[PDB]
């Protein structure tokens, strides 16, 4: 099964033909790609608000309008999907959802409210894939960009009625039937803990910090908790790299930022006629971003390390999450550069999977975003930035979907692609519980 | 090669599963989908602003989220592919393209500056698909609910400097060197009179009313031309349904309109805060829509019946024209209501080619355009309104690229979809001149 090695413009875009990205029929290549084998192992690679207008836009900018992402353009299967959400009152559906009520649906197969994690409309808790993956035998992973405790990573190990119940003191007022101290099953980083995947790696270490009102732990921070129960912690680069094994028996929970992890680049947020009354903007690195700090990438490939070992399989999620945030924020660089950081994860991923020759990998986003790309000369109502690209020439991002402090998602569907054995799954029209299903299926999870 | 028969929720979208679209794996049924034989014929459509965000926000509205359009979403292949133009002066891409552009690019193979139309940025002539189709001895349609100067069907039979060229006395000024009285080929109007395509329907009477400035005609109206150079002419269904041939001999220009052809359904205008301080609406179809107006459905049908009598084959180009233009003006129901309309014409045309068995169907748009599908409780910086969807529930639109009187067209990539010989060229990122190759090769075209 190939991966679409390169599917950037062939030549003089300027010329006849030199805009084209292929370079014979595609149809011998299609006909290799497919495969119903079982998968021993899959990789999800999550792009937290990564639409296909958030592709194009961190395309252009840094590969150039005829250039190609080298791990998010090359996988060959695409489709789209759906990720409406339900209303909780009437269960009709919520056009535009959530975090917490996307991640859910590929997490569990069924549909449910925004704000929720791991349960139904009934706030029902539904095992997640993870929980199903673990209970078969099979090793698992969940990285973020993000707090651990935010609802991409936190929907694979976590059955709460609401995603503000981070840690105790928060559960306690917000889902009081799930708080500790009155029965539940605990706060989403207490039940993060319970869920013990293989390897659990991001940011969120703050609320780790809190302490538990209840049970064996009360008293103990939840960080003391999980060096008691045998995970093994880490808190930067290096000792991430000196980790060796992971498994139930040495868990491994890497912490590497209070907060969400730092962003790649920097620039400046847009602005009410930005274009026009501004000048070009050239995003920076942050000299922030740190080489103590690992990069997704970094996180990914240890993770594939780790997990690889384990004979029976394993299931790995990686969430790019920044993207969402910055988009929020109406920050270009910022957004851009986190897609530009997923597409280096999801090259790893495709790296291994290649060789490997039994791992389904998917990439795709939990929900469209505010982003779009617009004429230099626009005069909107919004925020907009004009951005030099590589091609060396001006791209212009707006964001006017809200007048308020934060950019909107949006509910158009999006691109959904996969390479590897039911990668077919993902081609033509599909809904975002589907995704629970193939995988399922494709790892014989029963 | 099978279409997607049903992709609508399986069930109770509130029960886990039931939100589902598939129901096996589909694997074998890609398998069976791919061909590389040679397609006898090839039927294009275009929904003019058509992305991704159009696509759902029409079908939550007339089929509610967990519906599925019979024609539009039923097509097996998948992609998503890159529109974006060039400067004409720096040769240096731009990244938001107009009609006239994108339409070359797709009918030319070569990439071109926003406004131009069937020429280079160096304004040099280059051969469209039909014009290939033609000399190949293959039937041609064109076939539009916008007038017939318009970019997108103009493409295929002009070339022109400028999209404003329509007819005399606007070549004169704004392309003198298109300008017949000027030693050039004339403009759009007259050329399309010499293209002599076999079916050309769609509206734009109003400039077949000038008459040449130059030429064998001089003096005489472009209707009056057409009439004596053989072209038969129908100006309504009824007389449109009487047509039994069309060719070479006895070519057919069917004008249905002054400017564009009617809309389908009709409502309010998107206002500022329209979702907050005004009612949810519902679209009513146009009473004027006409029962003597041919639909895009039926102008498909009959240009199918007559292009299929040719032995050699046929290319058809379709475009559900006003989606475009209801989105420039920010009127939600008449977008939608043309998406609707389109899916008519996509299931005329997936019912034949699947009787037929050598016909490429494809299903795309020139660009992507500024709707955006948003909370009920946006409050958003530009147009809005609050529609009440199939499913009894209210979805809200955004427009918020322009404060000027049109929305801007967007960016971002969007979806492409096939079915037949050769789809397997639209799967993956593509580019739009992919497109003209892709059907010049199915076709067999040299
Ligand atoms: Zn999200
Ligand atoms: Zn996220
Ligand atoms: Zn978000
Ligand atoms: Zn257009
Ligand atoms: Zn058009
Ligand atoms: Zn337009």
């Amino acid at each position: 099964m190939p991966v679409l090695e390169n599917r950037a413009a062939q030549g003089d875009i300027t010329a006849p033909g030199g805009a084209r990205r292929l370079t014979g029929d595609q149809t011998a290549a299609l006909r290799d790609s497919l495969s119903d084998k079982p998968a021993k192992n899959i990789i999800l690679l999550i792009g937290d608000g990564m639409g296909d207008s958030e592709i194009t836009a961190a395309r252009n900018y840094a590969e150039g309008a005829g250039g190609f992402f080298k791990g998010i353009d090359a996988l060959p299967l695409t489709g789209q999907y759906t990720h409406y959400a339900l209303n909780k009152k009437t269960g009709k559906p919520d056009y535009v959802t959530d975090s917490a009520a996307s991640a859910t649906a590929w997490s569990t197969g069924v549909k449910t409210y925004n704000g929720a994690l791991g349960v139904d409309i009934h706030e029902k808790d539904h095992p997640t894939i993870l929980e199903m993956a673990k209970a078969a035998g099979l090793a698992t992973g969940n990285v973020s960009t993000a707090e651990l405790q935010h609802a991409t990573p936190a929907a694979l190990v976590a059955h709460v009625t609401s995603r503000k119940c981070y840690g105790p003191s928060a559960t306690s007022e917000k889902c009081p039937g799930n708080a500790l101290e009155k029965g539940g099953k605990g706060s989403i980083t207490e039940q993060l803990l319970n869920a013990r995947a293989d390897v659990t790696l991001g940011g969120g270490a703050k609320t780790f910090a809190e302490t538990a009102t209840a049970g064996e732990w009360q008293g103990k921070t939840l960080r003391e908790q999980a060096q008691a129960r045998g995970y093994q912690l880490v808190s930067d680069a290096a000792s991430l790299n000196s980790v060796t094994e992971a498994n139930q028996q040495k868990p491994l929970l890497g912490l590497f930022a209070d907060g969400n992890m730092p962003v790649r680049w920097l620039g400046p947020k847009a602005t009410y006629h930005g274009n026009i009354d501004k000048p070009a903007v050239t995003c920076t690195p942050n000299p922030q971003r740190n080489d103590s700090v690992p990069t997704l990438a970094q996180m990914t490939d240890k993770a594939i390390e780790l997990l690889s070992k384990n004979e029976k399989g394993f299931f790995l999620q990686v969430e790019g999450a920044s993207i969402d945030k910055q988009d929020h924020a109406a920050n270009p660089c910022g957004q851009i550069g986190e897609t530009v950081d997923l597409d280096e994860a999801v090259q790893r991923a495709l790296e291994f999977a290649k060789k490997e020759g039994n791992t389904l990998v998917i990439v795709t986003a939990d929900h469209a975003h505010a982003s779009q790309i617009v004429a230099p000369d626009t005069k909107a109502p919004g925020l907009t930035q004009a951005l030099n690209t590589k091609d060396g020439a001006v791209m212009v991002m707006s964001y006017g979907n809200s007048e308020e402090d934060s950019q909107e998602h949006t509910g158009s569907q999006l691109r959904i692609a996969a390479y590897g054995p039911h990668a077919a799954n993902v081609v033509g029209l599909t809904d975002q519980t589907d995704l629970f299903y193939t995988m399922k299926a494709a790892l014989g999870l029963k």
